C-alpha cells in the first residue's frame, strides 16, 4: 500500500530510510547510512507491488542506493530486497546486497551480502 | 564506459533488459524476462556510481523490478547488483533477489538469489 | 573454542542444531528443522577456525545438511555460513543457502537466502 | 551422475577441488584456492543427496572450508551450496558465502556471496 510505506524508517544499525510509493509503484527517497564510507543523504529509487494480495501476504518491494553524493562517492551501489508487513507495528523485512566497483581480478569479493529490519516511526 | 551502460543487453536466460542512465547516476528503463510468471515489459528504476574511479575498475550499480504490469501480478520484486565494465566486450556482472510477498509461516523461503551476465549480444 | 560451539542450540524458527567441535576443526552433529520438506534428524557435517583471534571476534564455522535421511528425501541441501560469538548469551548469526536440486530450466530458481540465528543452551 | 562427483574439479578463478563422495551422502577432501588470504589446501566436508530423482534433476550438494591450515588462518569460512549435473559435461554449479570472523562493529559486513562453476577440465 504506498500510505503504510511511505515514512521515515530506520533499522538496526540506526541508519535513516524515507520513502514515497507513488501510485504507479515508485519509490523515491533518500536513505542515510550508519555505518560505511558514507556521509549525509543518498538518494534512492525502487518499486514496490502497488497490488499485493488480500492474504496477511507481505508487500514486495526493492530499492537502490548508489553511495555517491555531493560530499562522499564510495563507488558501490546496495539494493534493499524484502517485503513490507503493515500493522501497528509495520516492518519492512529485507536481505541486501552491496557490490564495490573492482578489477576483474577482485571481483570473486566484490559483493557483501547482508539482512536490515526496518521499524517505521513517521509518515 | 559507464554513458555505454545506456542500451540493450541481454543476459544468458534471453532476459532482455533496456536501460539509459542519466548524467546523474539515474537508471531508468523497461525489463522483459525469459523465465517466471512474467509476461511482456516491466518498468524498472535503479542507480549507478556516476563517477566510477583510475583506476581499472567496474561502475557498480543496481536496480529494481516489482513484477506487476497491466498483464500480471506475481507479487514479486527482483533486485540486481552488479558493476558494469565496458571494452570491446561490455558486460554488467550481477547477483540478484527476489522476494515474493509471503505469509509469516512461509517468509522464511520467500526470497530466491542467483546471478546474471548481461551482455548486447 | 570447540567447547563454546558444542552443546544444543536452536533457532528463531524452532529448529534445533546438536554438535560436537572436535579439535581438527572440524563439526558432526545433528540437524532437526522446524519447517520444510524435512522430518527426523538429518547429519551435519561442517567446519569452524579452531584458531579465532584475542579481538572480542567471532568464530567463523559453516555447516551443510543435505535433506535426506531414512525417513524423508527432499533432494536439497543447506550451508549455513556464520560466527560463533561466546559470552554467557552465546549466539551463532549465519545466513544460509538452500539448493534443491532441478532440471537445467528451472535452475534459475533452485537457491533461496535466509538467516538464522541460534541460541544456546546445553553443551 | 552422483558417485561422478568424485574427481578433481576446477573452477574459474583456478582454484582446484578435489572430492570424494561416499555411498551414503559425505563429501570429503581438500580445496586449494587460486586467490584470497590462502595458501596451500585446506580440508573441506560436505554433504550431497545420495539418492537424487526422473527425472533429469541435478544433485544438490554443499561443502565448508574453514581456511586455517598449517600455512594460514585467514580466520573465515567458506560453504558452497549448488547441484552437480552429469552428461558428456559435467559440472558443480554453486553459489557460496564467505564469513569472517568480525568484532560486532564489523559484523554488517562480514559475509561476501558469489558464485562458482566447477568443471573437469
Ligand atoms: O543501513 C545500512 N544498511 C547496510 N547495507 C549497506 O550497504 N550498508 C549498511 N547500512
Ligand atoms: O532474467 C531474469 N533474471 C532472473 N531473476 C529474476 O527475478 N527473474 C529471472 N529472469
Ligand atoms: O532451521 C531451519 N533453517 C532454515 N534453512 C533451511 O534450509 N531450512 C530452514 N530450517
Ligand atoms: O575458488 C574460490 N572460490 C571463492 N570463494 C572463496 O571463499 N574464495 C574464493 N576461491
Amino acid at each position: 500500500a504506498e500510505a503504510g510505506i511511505t515514512g521515515t524508517w530506520y533499522n538496526q544499525l540506526g541508519s535513516t530510510f524515507i520513502v514515497t510509493a507513488g501510485a504507479d509503484g515508485a519509490l523515491t527517497g533518500t536513505y542515510e547510512s550508519a555505518v560505511g564510507n558514507a556521509e549525509s543523504r543518498y538518494v534512492l529509487t525502487g518499486r514496490y507491488d502497488s497490488a499485493p494480495a488480500t492474504d496477511g501476504s507481505g508487500t514486495a518491494l526493492g530499492w537502490t542506493v548508489a553511495w555517491k553524493n555531493n560530499y562522499r562517492n564510495a563507488h558501490s551501489a546496495t539494493t534493499w530486497s524484502g517485503q513490507y508487513v503493515g500493522g501497528a507495528e509495520a516492518r519492512i523485512n529485507t536481505q541486501w546486497l552491496l557490490t564495490s566497483g573492482t578489477t576483474e581480478a577482485n571481483a570473486w569479493k566484490s559483493t557483501l551480502v547482508g539482512h536490515d529490519t526496518f521499524t517505521k516511526v513517521k509518515p
